[PDB]
């Protein structure tokens, strides 16, 4: 059984992410979802609004499942008996930044990773980005799905 | 029933897209190779040479089968009953050209394109530098396979 | 009296080409169309299919105004008593030489450039891309305006 | 009449500032230089000091004048009565991050943005190395103007 | 007498680090390791620790010497008579980067800048990266010297 | 004793180029200007012609000479009893297609590759674009060196 694990932090899932989840799970046997901590860095949502959401946004999608990861991604995609990682990509520079991780990925671990190019739609969608602008009171509403903004629409 | 198609020119074939193929035959149920036909320009191994070469040096991957294609990818992608493509990148620049190629084989298509960070000790490698090298008396020999290496040596 | 030129050879227009119209024509008095000559190569369109073309697709801009220039870019743009070019951008790499070219321009005529971001929706959309996808039968019709599918399928 | 918001940190303004200043005050109608607020860094010089030095160095601009900005950009661009942004790129890195806030801005607001190319003489000039270098004791004195460097000589 | 300096952090040296270290010793008569000072971010070692590492690491580099620098990078380079600085590039962004760094170095002090591409083994390495691995309890072991994995070794 | 080899076409030799040699004569003792053959294409200046414009130029290097390569530029530099190439870098692009190269020349050949950035001012200086100017009457006497610039008059 093929698999790929899809890492971030999702705070919170925007339809960049969840193309991505599609794609992903169109091509590969089992989809994990993996929601890593970030120990240092603050964010908008805590873990259960987060799985929550991604959840709520990916309810079509069966081969694929949600889970909070700890630690080295490698470890966590072995523990799921898997050896893959999916990505998306948005421009040369993450490129440039993201071959680091994953070559020494595969150097640590034999765990490989794949990128898909994000869809011209949402190219410039991000989640800090999306957030800042939702702050300061922009309407970011067609970027994020439902889920997403409802939950906004309560944090006004 | 995953499948991806590694489309290329393989003129030679190298260690590079060896590596990309053990790669995506760990990954995928099947893999195919397209050697895809130019007609502006004409390589420096012909169709069936290169046929040859692909074969053997992948008779370690028992999932992985070559076939040779004309026209746009995408029809190529459609009727191997597939809807992924994988290809490997050296650097950033590789990545915003392909990415142009991705979401235009995605829009017509619905094809999607899996991407793929070189192995660190291949990222130099590309058929047309090796080849360049090797009409110059270069030794590229550590950097194409056997097969590869053997058809060369009867070329100078 | 405020005024920007868009050189290029629009061979054919694309909704791309067509955007960044819109977008300087809203910013600027006036906005020229400079369709260039080149003579290696020659194109898929004559001259006045573009021409035909950029005025067919333009019917909207009232302050936009179509001519057909030889040699510099800056002798065309200084003789339109304009100081400033307009053009859009993919990726980083397309920023790179179009720098140079840039910078080039104004030493040698005190000619500025304007750069515009793509609109996510058309950033994989370029004039050779969409006509080598067309010769070999896929639909860009999505991607170009109407007057120039029209002339397309008369190609078929 | 056509206009243009120039947003920035200006602190301090450099010589590669005011080219930029010159150049969008050559092609549009008025240019508004707008200083944004950080309330997260601290920075050199306070808003008073910024405006002055901004001021001292643009005398020569008649159409352009300077403002303090709070908030998102385009909610200042737009209280302007304006639809455009003007902003300087040095490299196709600062092009793949400012492509993004371009494309965003564009979605949430209507707001266009223009790039202009560095001139080549200040392409290595920016606020934030030009202070660690004064800072440090080296003579920034030839990328920054006179009205900055008099200020500077009083910060020894 | 001909010479460059090479600094960085060395927070440790990598076996990235030693491959700059051999190339650059390779052509200059001598050349200065620096270790610069960061007052802002502690690091995973000091200083003693950093210098042991590498001088156990170049004890085969005869015209290679190891030296704690402060302040100015061009200040340190031209206090050891010398007017060159040697670094490693992995990437074009790294580049576009450094080009910055170096344009302002010749600027301000005459003082230029020599580029050593990475070699392709250890083109995902960096100390930051390796520390975090190996943090997370990864095998760094193969991208660092021994004298570094010993003391790596210890700090478990 | 130290040396490197600058290889390229110098078709013909820019104030880019010279800003090249001058900064690599500064820090090795003997520098070698490498005019390499090419057969497609044939430039616009013979091959006796560019050593003497690339003579004229560096009068004020002593150390500097000039020899022309067929072949490999690794086999002309491991004949001067060499073992290091030095090349200017414009831009991040550059920097991608160089390091090819280069970890290509250090594989096969031991041969290592210095690179240096641009100076500011010529940055935008390549001689197929400047050649690409002056035949259409645009002034780049600014960018070439006055012998140049004489054998460039007698072509108007
Ligand atoms: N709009 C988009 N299109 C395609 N892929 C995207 C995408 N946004 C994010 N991704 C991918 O999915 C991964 C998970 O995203 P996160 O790390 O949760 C935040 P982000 O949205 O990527 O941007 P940020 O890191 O600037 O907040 C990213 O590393 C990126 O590879
Ligand atoms: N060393 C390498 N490492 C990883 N992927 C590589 C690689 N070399 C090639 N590839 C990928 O595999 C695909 C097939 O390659 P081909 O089109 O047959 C020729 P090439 O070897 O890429 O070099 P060239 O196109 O510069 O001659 C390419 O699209 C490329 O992305
Ligand atoms: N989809 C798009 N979005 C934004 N700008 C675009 C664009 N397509 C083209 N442009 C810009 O408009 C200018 C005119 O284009 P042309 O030179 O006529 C051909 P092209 O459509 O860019 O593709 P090609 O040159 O790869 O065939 C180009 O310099 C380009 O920068
Ligand atoms: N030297 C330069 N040449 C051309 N444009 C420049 C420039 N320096 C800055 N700019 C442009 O003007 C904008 C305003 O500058 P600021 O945000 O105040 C600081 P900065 O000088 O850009 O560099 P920094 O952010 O590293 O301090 C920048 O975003 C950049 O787009
Ligand atoms: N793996 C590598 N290959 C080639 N050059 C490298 C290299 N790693 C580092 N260098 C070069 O040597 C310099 C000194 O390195 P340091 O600043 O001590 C940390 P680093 O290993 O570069 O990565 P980091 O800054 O992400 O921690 C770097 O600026 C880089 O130019
Ligand atoms: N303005 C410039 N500044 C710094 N380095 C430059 C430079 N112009 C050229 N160089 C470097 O010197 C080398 C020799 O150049 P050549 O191959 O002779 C032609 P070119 O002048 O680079 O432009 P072209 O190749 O686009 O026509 C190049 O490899 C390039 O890296
Ligand atoms: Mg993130
Ligand atoms: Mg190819
Ligand atoms: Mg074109
Ligand atoms: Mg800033
Ligand atoms: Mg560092
Ligand atoms: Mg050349």
């Amino acid at each position: 059984m093929t698999g790929a694990v899809c890492p971030g932090s999702f705070d919170p899932v925007t339809l960049g992410h969840v193309d991505i989840f599609e794609r992903a799970a169109a091509q590969f046997d089992e989809v994990v979802v993996a929601i890593l901590v970030n120990p240092a860095k603050t964010g908008m949502f805590d873990l259960d609004e987060r799985i929550a959401m991604v959840k709520e946004s990916t309810t079509h999608l069966p081969n694929l499942r949600v889970q909070v990861g700890h630690g080295l991604v490698v470890d966590f995609v072995r523990s799921c008996g898997m050896t893959a990682i999916v990505k998306g990509l948005r421009t040369g520079t993450d490129f440039e930044y993201e071959l680091q991780m994953a070559q020494m990925n595969k150097h640590i671990a034999g765990v490989d990773t794949f990128f898909v190019a994000t869809a011209p739609r949402y190219s410039f969608v991000s989640s800090s980005l999306a957030k800042e602008v939702a702050m300061l009171g922009g309407d970011v509403s067609e970027l994020l799905p439902e889920p997403v903004n409802r939950r906004l629409r309560d944090r006004l």
